[PDB]
């Protein structure tokens, strides 16, 4: 419902930019525009909420991934989700740029939250002996950030996947 | 510098709500007020950032706590940090309201982030056999929230510690 509105926000802001038709987001989410407005009264609030929700969905996937997969495989799956997040962030670049230029702070403590999710994955994989234990999570984060910077476009997805494979291979015991 | 400002903001807004003077926050953070205005050009932007920082610090303590303590004791230490957060939240009630009434949203996905931190703690403690595995993290969240609502005054400190003990005892395994 909320997740539906904010998923729709990512899509519509990515396609239409800052000037997106808000009624389109409501309708795609199967919701009235009064409902959209009661929850997200300004377009900047909606943009920021959509960004924050991408961040939270990425971070909050970790316990479930660790529950279902061996920890190095959990880390690998999560790195794909990190690129999905990067591709989303890039998709709504014009919208996020506008919120910042108008005085907003969509980002807040997102970098720390994402770093901590990575630390949780890497501590579990290192404890299991599935990865080396001497790599810092802050350096892995920088590696993923660079792959985001070079390879976040939808058309760069194969290169992004191969670069993720290379960095994950750098973690091998 | 930012962590300092934001920590000071939470402290001052939770104590004084909207009577908070920005000069007091700058002072406690040890920074010049121009520096504070440069970074947070609006009182509501300061309040929102302070709240979000408080949530993220609470969530991000989980890996480190699980690295240093047996997982049920990690859970216990973190639940005290949760009550610290929820007490601050209650104290910042007027300030958080003012962020809303200007069309902003301090809360975002905070509930989800904090519930997930709780899930991480409870998953580890159940895997280790140190707690039962059949309690829901949304229920544990509501239990801790309730303690913050009943037992937030400085004179209720000991009660809050006893309620935390009671809730953690409800988590005890069969064997
Ligand atoms: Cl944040």
């Amino acid at each position: 419902n909320r997740d539906k509105i904010l998923a729709a926000a990512v899509r519509v802001f990515s396609e239409e930019g800052l000037d997106a038709h808000l009624e389109r987001i409501a309708r795609e989410a199967g919701v009235g525009s009064g409902t959209l407005y009661r929850n997200f009264p300004t377009r900047e609030a909606l943009i920021e909420a959509a960004y924050r929700n991408e961040v939270a969905r990425l971070c909050d996937s970790v316990p479930g991934l660790l529950a279902e997969l061996p920890p190095a495989e959990a880390l690998r799956a999560w790195t794909r989700r990190f690129i999905d997040y990067a591709t989303a962030k890039l998709g709504m670049a014009d919208a996020l740029r506008a919120v910042v230029a108008s005085g907003g702070d969509p980002y807040g403590d997102s970098r720390q939250l994402i770093q901590s999710a990575l630390t949780a994955l890497m501590d579990a994989a290192a404890a299991a002996g599935e990865i080396r234990s001497d790599i810092r999570s802050t350096d892995m984060f920088a590696a993923l950030a660079g792959i985001a910077l070079t390879s976040s476009r939808p058309d760069q997805r194969a290169q992004a996947e191969r670069l993720l494979d290379l960095v994950l291979d750098g973690l091998r015991p």
